[PDB]
């Protein structure tokens, strides 16, 4: 019963960013109908009704269009031109529903020399400087999973575009097309580095900056047990709290920001964190402003008190899944409805009156 | 002149996710007024009017509330309780404007055992399993910059919450509080891995999965010149195209998905990519679906045809910055207005009719 209660969304089944956007809409209360090819164990397909249609057939196109005629939002993540050839392109949908927000989720965008080329997250962040910046400096770049292209710079930007176009519709009375390209959204996601590059505050050298692992006060450390803590003590007063927790005398260490001595500083902090296990540090720093936290593996997360107490996760079935985010004080989101059986497309049409 | 034209936003000056959310609002056309302490070279502060006020004073609090009274959205990123203590808490704002979307940007959230504790991006993603999953398997975890907590799982969720709450207000006539905690938003951002963990499609072992650098067909490779390409050839037909371009005979290699022979497969791909420079592979794979792209450093991004042709960046006096995302067919966003001089707060009030 979240803030998107009442919003009608038609989702053309796809992979990665599209269904993630659709999931978040459903999480927040939207009525999302996913059209798939003629019960899922994919938790991402929570908060849906699933219908089936052959979009290449006359019948399937007609039904999809009747559904779209009644919706607020359409999500598609095919190659540019695919919906157009199916008879489901923006100009065709406009004929039946000029209030539709037509949301197009791609990596390279609707136009441009790479627009028809296959790719995945790693390719989109390769082209815009992001991938080059991730990883240790003495090694080739490492992919930050598909967190940055598919999701942070992908579905998240599709969602901002959908909801912004809905705001616009309040006064125009009309929808329009949202072109969310991972290559664009991930670039805005990393705008802080573009800003910092311009003022000398960030360099193109991998692994040699404040927030990429280059700084001894912003990195992970291996403990006695081979598990890790994360140190994020940027501000001097947090850095000071970190040293106090370690029992180190600041007068005997290199200054926090003397980069010429960062290897020496890191060596001293490495020795300190290596002297006890991760959970020892977890306890020492549990309540302080030192910005030191245990690095938990997925399987351990459900046992952490802050995670438990805030209900960041729920138990779906044979696994934890994240509860909806963000949170709303008045129209709070429900626990997600699990994936259910395929339902009849005509039953949905009856429900929506189309 | 983007879709958010007419939306009024008050930003209480902060660091990281708050200003990034405010930026994207302004990018898309919102009228964003940022209250600072009594010309910026920070490109993130594009698309604002900056005013100045001492929030701890009687005059400053009164002026802030007058502005807030006329706004749609307020963004604050302080420790929970700080705005309350200042007289700017949600209950105080409700008295002057019960249409206000009160957006609270934090790492740990408004409540819970860590709610008053300092932290940065690395700490939030340490506690929820994300950081553990990033990096090579034989090394300690590496921070994916602050892309995942501060932005992907942070400002992006604040934005979804703001715009979703605005949709809700169309029917209710009222605002509410958005509690965007990076610990929550980043967990939803990584929901695909929680889904996959439940069905045996992802493991807690770092560097040993399909999308974390574990798979030879989803990783970077060093070329002859010490620069890199990204390979994302997941689908068999894209994988085949990749091998074709490398001139490798598929019948002589281990099968793509025989994980027992992944080290053998990677060694063969490593030798192949090492035999020529990055530029060469760009030419070999330029118009193919091999999912092989050059890994560009920030400084080279502006020279890439796909980047140029789509105007993903614009030049600010000094350096490149990302254009607004996503894109809108009918109400297109303008090129961002650079940071400007501070203006009289009473000028803004007069403009807004406060």
């Amino acid at each position: 019963a979240g803030p998107l209660s009442g919003l009608r969304v038609v989702e053309l089944a796809g992979i990665g960013p599209g269904p993630h956007a659709a999931m978040i809409l459903g999480d927040l209360g939207a009525d999302v109908v996913r059209i798939d090819r003629p019960i899922s164990r994919d938790a991402m397909l929570r908060n849906r009704r699933i219908v089936t249609a052959d979009l290449k057939s006359d019948q399937g196109l007609e039904l999809a269009l009747k559904l779209i005629a009644k919706a607020d939002v359409l999500i598609e993540g095919y190659r540019p031109g695919v919906t157009e050839r199916l008879g489901l392109g923006p100009e065709e949908c406009a004929k039946v529903n000029d209030r539709l927000i037509y949301a197009r989720m791609t990596g390279w965008g609707q136009t441009g020399p790479r627009s028809q080329q296959a790719g995945h997250d790693i390719n989109y962040i390769s082209l815009n400087g992001i991938l080059h910046a991730i990883g240790r400096g003495d090694e080739r770049p490492v992919p930050p999973l598909n967190l940055v292209g598919d999701f942070g710079g992908g579905s998240m930007f599709l969602l901002v575009g959908i909801l912004a176009a809905l705001w616009e519709r309040q006064s125009s009375g009309k929808g329009q097309v949202v072109d969310a390209a991972m290559v664009d959204g991930s670039s805005v996601l990393i705008q802080m580095m573009w800003a910092m590059r311009a003022t000398g505050m960030w360099t193109d050298t991998r692994g040699a900056n404040m927030l990429d692992g280059g700084a001894p006060y912003y990195d992970t450390y291996e403990c006695a047990d081979g598990r890790y803590v994360a140190v994020g003590a940027i501000e001097p007063q947090f850095y000071a709290a970190m040293l106090a927790g370690l029992g180190l005398d600041a007068a005997e260490l290199p200054p926090q920001n003397d980069r010429a001595r960062w290897p020496e500083l890191r060596a001293l902090l490495t020795e300190a964190f290596a002297s006890h296990d991760r959970d020892h540090w977890g306890a020492v720093f549990a309540n302080s402003d030192a910005c030191v936290t245990p690095v938990l593996a997925f399987g351990e997360v459900h046992n952490e008190p802050h995670i438990i107490e805030r209900n960041t996760f729920y138990e779906a079935n044979g696994g934890w899944q994240p509860m909806p985010a963000p949170r709303f004080s008045r129209t709070a989101s429900s626990q997600p409805r699990p994936p259910a059986a395929t339902i009849d497309i005509e039953a949905v049409l009856t429900d929506w009156d189309g």
